[PDB]
């Protein structure tokens, strides 16, 4: 018969649902990143990926599929019909709209909004037992959209919130202090992006505050003007636009290390946006990172950070604000 | 007094000459794809990357650094003067220039000799011992050039050569016969491109020959047309290149299991390009893939594989035409 | 208040479960050498040990769990009772008699098939979905006695068999040929022991048939004497075992290479333990090693060696002799 | 002519010195587990196996070399003599002599010299160049003997000290909080074993001072008697002891961890133990573990930890105690 016929010998037609497939919503440079990087760490026996524009999505498949001697991940698919995501343990989105000449920050949440309006119901309609992580911009607003237009539970719809500015702060730090990143400690945490606060009390190495040490460190009497570093992270993705014209790799790298600590059921805590009502004086549904336990299903605890009454009031602000934007938001 | 020193004592300073540094130079698609698989490898204590272009590389080095959080590699430096790739055991070149439309073959190869003839003895100075691995195309002719310029013995000049092309090919075969490509077992070898030839006589799952099973396999009575394989093969390039306008991640997988290789010095076989003159019947100064043995030294070894008339026509073809083009280049 | 209850807020409790459990029954010197393997490969979000002996059994857990900073598998459990292994979606066997200095496995049936009897009922019990993986001595047979007792389908119900015969090979042909043994190829099938056949039709590297190139290679006239290669591999766990008392690190990492290919359901080939009846004109329910296609349904697919008729003749000697022994057993 | 001249030509005869090498000295149960920990990490181009016990150490190596095709370490050696730990970065003590029933401190201590007076030197001898990882307890003295003996500077020489201690804390921590070790943190220093000191102060997760939400914290009146936790980790050891006879698994992982950032010039920061004088008002030759920051130099820089008074005295307590033996040595 045929040569796999002379060659192979079957038992089983039977094949079985993936049982730890992730998929990626938006294959930009974002996206591709977050997909590389997931493939490297051997976190998904089947992802998939999907986008609106066909070509460019068949395109990077493809480019995946003829590297697959080298990896781990035996199913890459793709498409633009959602059926190929079906049964996703995890539904990573960075798809959205890039904000245009003279468009306003309200419009621009709403064609994001718009745009999830079509994602989410369908990302839902397959995964129904998914976590979601959002990674679109603005990210604290998008996850609460995703919250609330899922449906799903608040351990469920994750924001990558201030997970890499926080991962910059740590660098940053390394190399102020000669030490690697993964031995220096220090939260960011909040709003993410330029209201995003800086917890100068939990910066440490090897258990030593820096704080104690140093008391001035974070003010404007700060000898050293550590306060420049939470600067440098806030206008982190600015320099490296006006440089590269985009970023991908450090976002990738740190959605895949958000999405190991949840494929694996690891519970180790990352500062990620969650649903934060209830905490620091704050009673709307609103969104902003805290210190997440992450793992099988999602969120499952959050840290409560102890915060001085100027940070606390920065959150409250944030959370004012935000709120005011989303109670405009046409669903 | 400074927070530093309140926090740490150095025993000493001293040394601090990296042990197992690659640079990359040129860092478009390919280049970056190279950088980021390598370092989700943990093959480097140091990566160097180089360009013309000082905007996107200092972009391209940040976006790196950025993710130090969850690497392995502790420094990443980059820049337009070679001074910071000193000291590579691995160098690998992506750099050269674009072929017009209506642009002769040598025409080409020259503008890349003028090319190589700058970065060439720039990268010599700074790592007199280092491997160069040589991805720009056509491949072939340009580790010739590398080779020529650089004064290397032949063991330390490797052009990635039909190694993607292999990699293609046994996931297509995979994909085909139901089998993870680790287990599918096939060779293209010769003139990386249209004219490669896909060696049917090593075809093979688990040692059992394709050809032996399947007699026609591979000529135009091939019922199954496995010949399209090779073919598919061959039209890779164009078919993603048209979809997603480049390739890189497939290219950078394949070039990081290259690295591997070297760096671990794990004395695996890999279709890569090399100084082919006395073997398979060629007479002139030309590269050519064959299955090398890769290691600390490069290329310690190369596999002799028993070729049809045909396909010993092939590559035998290949060399006529290459040293045409070489014996006409200025350096 | 707790500290923990100040220090985290839960949003929901409910334990879920383990979606990549692997069990493994002995922690013996093999159990424990295949237990560190499948944890440094990151196979398992949750591992499960058995034994018979309590005080031993709790000391290589706690061993196991002091390091886990230094691994990614969260939950570690030990128990006398199966409960502890409810849901495994792998269990490994490698409980039971091992063979002492010029002992052969065939010498320790009716030990270990007594062990089976009491072994094999607990784990079908708890983990009626899992693939079983033997280990134990003699492999084969017991592989056939896991069968017959778990009332499994054979698909998953596999022996360790001759993975490790053929890793053995390999690494004997590196060395010969100044390889790596991932870049050389050959098989060792049929019985796990004294009986095993060397494929000397399927050895080669990159393609290149070795008996092609070499026609007496395997036959008492080679002046080579490769015979000595596969004879070397016959006599190994005898050498280990009269050195350092039993084997151990090997077969760990054999089992492990096992266990990656069906939890991450990768379709690669092996050399496992499974029932040939219908292949090489051979009738009865016979268990030993053929290459087999490894997926998370355990054995999907056999691949079908073409063997020269002494090849043949001898892999049908080593199944009269396995078949003679376990056509007798009693259940 | 050989079947290898055959199918291989060569393009040179090697061989260079080794780039990668570690040797650990000692075969015994925490000797291999060291070893597979370090395979299974990638961490050697070249590991070399030394003990007294020929038959012992020759089996081990066999064992894992027959493993081989699994590993990336393509060369792994071994001998009673030291030259085959030639060129090593990196030489792991693991190897020693047992206290006996009834002995005293000083003799056991004293034993252990007159094994070192022996191992040193020749270490020394041929790799003049490597760190020295001091494993054999009590290792805070062996590590001052090491040191004396090689007459290395204080960076080379590096004990383990209370870096299991510390990864025990940890885990036993994460199991109190329902968090994985990574995200707890916490430092044990000072004297490994009985007289270790647990800082209250560093302990933390996500930068939230447990000490400063629980001000009893480690007191006598610690309503959750988190004392006990310390009390865990220093009868570990026994515990494990008395339950299978010795342990092997968590110090191998452990060591694996330190080798890593040592090999990979990483610069983490481990509770390690090092030449101590001139802090806490320690003025003797003394090793006591405090955070240390690891690189291709070994010891390289040492956090200076904020000790309270207790925490003081107990370091200087130890330090009195080890110079009080160290000063009674016969080298
Ligand atoms: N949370 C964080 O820390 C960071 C977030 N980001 C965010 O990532 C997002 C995307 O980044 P880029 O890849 O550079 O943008 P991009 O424009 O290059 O790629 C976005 C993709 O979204 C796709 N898309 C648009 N509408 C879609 C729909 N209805 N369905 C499916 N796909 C759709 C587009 O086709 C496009 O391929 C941005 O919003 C950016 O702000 C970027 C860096 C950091
Ligand atoms: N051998 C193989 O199997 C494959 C080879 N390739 C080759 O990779 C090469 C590059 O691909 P892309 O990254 O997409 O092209 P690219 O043009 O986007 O990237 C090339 C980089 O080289 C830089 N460069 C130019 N001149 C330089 C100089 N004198 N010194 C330093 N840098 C310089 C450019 O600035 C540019 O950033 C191409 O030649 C392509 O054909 C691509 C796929 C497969
Ligand atoms: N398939 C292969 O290539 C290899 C197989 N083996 C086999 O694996 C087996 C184990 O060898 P070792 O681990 O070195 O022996 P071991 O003596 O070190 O450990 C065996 C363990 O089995 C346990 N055990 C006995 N009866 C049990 C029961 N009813 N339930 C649960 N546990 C029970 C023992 O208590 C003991 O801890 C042997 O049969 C050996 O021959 C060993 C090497 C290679
Ligand atoms: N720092 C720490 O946290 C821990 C340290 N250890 C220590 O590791 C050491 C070893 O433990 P085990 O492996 O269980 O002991 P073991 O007795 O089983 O093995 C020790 C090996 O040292 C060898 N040896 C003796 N003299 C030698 C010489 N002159 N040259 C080369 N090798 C020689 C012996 O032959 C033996 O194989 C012990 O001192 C133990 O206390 C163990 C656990 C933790
Ligand atoms: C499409 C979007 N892609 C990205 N956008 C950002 C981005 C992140 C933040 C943020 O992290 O707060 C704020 C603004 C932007 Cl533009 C980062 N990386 C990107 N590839 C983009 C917008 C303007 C210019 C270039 C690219
Ligand atoms: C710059 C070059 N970059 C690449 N070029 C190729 C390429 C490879 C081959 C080949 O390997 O035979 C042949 C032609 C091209 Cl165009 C593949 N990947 C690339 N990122 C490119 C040229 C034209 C169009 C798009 C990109
Ligand atoms: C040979 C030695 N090996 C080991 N010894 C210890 C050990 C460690 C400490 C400690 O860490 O302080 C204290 C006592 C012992 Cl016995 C731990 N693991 C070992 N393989 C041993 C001595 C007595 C009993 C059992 C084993």
């Amino acid at each position: 018969a045929t040569l796999k016929d002379q060659l192979i010998y079957n038992l089983l037609k039977e094949e079985q649902t993936p049982q730890n497939k992730i998929t990626v919503v938006g294959v930009g440079a974002v996206g591709m990143a977050c997909a590389i990087s997931i493939l490297m760490k051997d976190l998904a026996d089947e992802l998939a990926l999907v986008d609106v524009i066909e070509d460019k999505l068949k395109g990077e498949m493809m480019d995946l599929q003829h590297g697959s001697l080298f990896l781990r991940t035996p199913k890459i698919v793709s498409g633009k019909d959602y059926n190929v995501t079906a049964n996703s343990k995890l539904v990573i989105i960075t798809a959205g709209a890039r904000q245009q000449e003279g468009e306003s920050r309200l419009n621009l949440v709403q064609r994001n909004v718009n745009i999830f309006k079509f994602i989410i119901p369908n990302v839902v309609k397959y995964s129904p037992n998914c976590k979601l992580l959002i990674v679109s911009n603005p990210v604290d607003i998008l996850t609460y959209v995703a919250w609330k237009i899922s449906g799903f539970p608040k351990n469920r719809v994750i924001g990558s919130g201030c997970n890499l500015d926080s991962a910059r702060f740590r660098y940053l730090m390394g190399e102020r202090l000669g030490v690697h990143p993964l031995s220096c400690h220090g939260w960011v945490l909040g709003e993410h992006g330029d209201s995003s606060v800086p917890v100068w009390s939990g910066m440490n190495v090897a258990g030593v505050s820096l704080k104690t040490l140093h008391p001035d460190l974070g003010t404007d009497k700060d000898k050293e003007q550590w306060k420049e570093v939470h600067k440098q992270v806030v206008e982190s993705a600015y320099e490296v636009i006006k440089l590269k014209g985009y970023t991908s790799w450090a976002i990738g790298l740190s959605v895949a290390d958000l999405a190991e600590s949840i494929m694996k059921n690891l519970r180790r805590v990352h500062p990620v946006s969650t649903m934060i009502k209830g905490l620091y004086g704050i009673k709307d549904d609103v969104f902003l990172s805290v210190p997440c336990i992450l793992g099988q299903n999602g969120i499952s605890d959050l840290v409560k950070v102890t915060l001085t009454s100027e940070e606390e009031a920065r959150l409250k602000k944030s959370a004012d604000t935000l709120w005011g934007i989303q109670k405009e938001l046409q669903f």
